[PDB]
């Protein structure tokens, strides 16, 4: 079976829940046929996650990569180009994996104005395009209009929530990985 190998922050590795709650673990009950490896940890920037890559891509050898980082990189001293430019690092060892990178666009709080959202959000479509990969939908922002599904931060999907995800998430990736 191939392996999905999922690159991401709080919002895949689940917040304040088990691993077993968040969704890519719910993901993975529905797929056998694909496995679903969860390599995210919250409170990871792109930079730690792009740090420990290299040791998931040797020991999983994914066929595909998703990767939905950023959304911390708005209080670690990095800028919008920092966040680009790391971002492009992890696409191109993936690619070097001959693995496919699918990344999924990441939006900020509202609470943060226009330029820097405009900015952050830039990034994803700019990428997505220089590598020619999948540029997913942020799935928050189906989630963000339930806010039963949110938890007291208005920040993270709470644990109601997850199930509704790992559908979403199945049906977005159900294309991409045939």
């Amino acid at each position: 079976a191939d392996t999905l190998l999922i690159l991401g922050d709080s919002l895949s590795a689940g917040y304040r829940m088990s691993a077993s709650a968040a969704w890519p673990a719910l993901l993975n009950d529905k797929w056998s046929k694909t496995s679903v490896v969860n390599a995210s940890i919250s409170g990871d920037t792109s930079q730690q996650g792009l740090a420990r890559l290299p040791a998931l891509l040797k020991q999983h050898q994914p066929r595909w990569v998703l990767v939905e980082l950023g959304g911390n990189d708005g209080l670690r001293g990095f800028q919008p180009q920092q966040t680009e430019q790391t971002l492009r690092q992890i696409l191109q060892d993936v690619k070097a994996a001959n693995a496919e990178p699918l990344l999924m666009q990441i939006r900020l709080p509202a609470n943060y104005g226009r330029r820097y959202n405009e900015a952050f959000s830039a990034i994803y479509p700019k990428l997505a395009k220089e590598f020619d990969v999948p540029l997913l939908p942020f799935f928050m922002e189906e989630v963000y209009l339930k806010p039963q599904w949110m938890q007291d931060d208005g920040i993270h999907p709470n644990r109601d929530a997850q199930p509704f995800i790992a559908d979403w998430m199945a049906k977005q990736l159900q294309p991409l990985v045939n």
